[PDB]
DNA sequence: TGCATCCGTGAGTCGAGGGTAATAACCAGGGGGAGATAAACGAACGCTGAACGCTCC
């Protein structure tokens, strides 16, 4: 997700608080590795704070999905 | 102590002119302001004439 008006480095801080948020919520009882689990958390992370971070008018969250998923389409 | 290196600064004058890119995507819940219907008063009207006077027989 480099390249969208976000630093490169702003985005890896960004996606740590998803990490410690995973960590908080994983445990063994489900037979799964922990890297399923967190590749989850960081994605959530990562995509909302660009949501929220990226323009200098800032869109909310919901208006947001809708202009990418009609970008794509 | 001398020699080598890099870093910062400055480099004319007025004229002419405007727009830039890219990736899991959802229920689920739920709060919070922005737009839709009956109650408190007093002011137009309303007939209520009643109650006063203004001319007339």
């Amino acid at each position: 997700y480099t390249g969208r008006g976000m630093l490169f480095l702003d985005l890896i801080q960004e996606g740590n608080l998803g990490l410690i948020r995973a960590v908080e919520k994983f445990d063994y009882t489900k037979g799964y590795k922990f890297s399923t689990y967190a590749t989850w958390w960081i994605r959530q992370a990562i995509t909302r704070a660009m949501a929220d971070q990226a323009r200098t008018i800032r869109i909310p969250v919901h208006m947001v999905e809708v202009i990418n998923k009609l970008a794509r389409v």
